[PDB]
């Protein structure tokens, strides 16, 4: 559960990296990685 | 691209709803929905 927290806080930090990249490879990566934390968040 | 922005800004608003729900059904929903915006973000 604090793990879900560690997963969400980091997915949040990563969607924010995606966002500033949006304003290529590193945007792709940041979204992939964030999806990961969210799948963990979902199963957690 | 501003669409990727609209997708990311909203996925961000949703991982934040998940987070406060974390501190059941609505946490599940918020993560599902956020994953959606991120898949759109990825394909976009």
């Amino acid at each position: 559960e604090e793990l879900l927290k560690q997963a969400l806080q980091q997915a949040q930090q990563l969607l924010q990296q995606a966002q500033e990249l949006a304003k290529e490879e590193l945007l792709k990566q940041a979204l992939q990685q964030a999806q990961q934390l969210l799948q963990q968040a979902q199963e957690l």
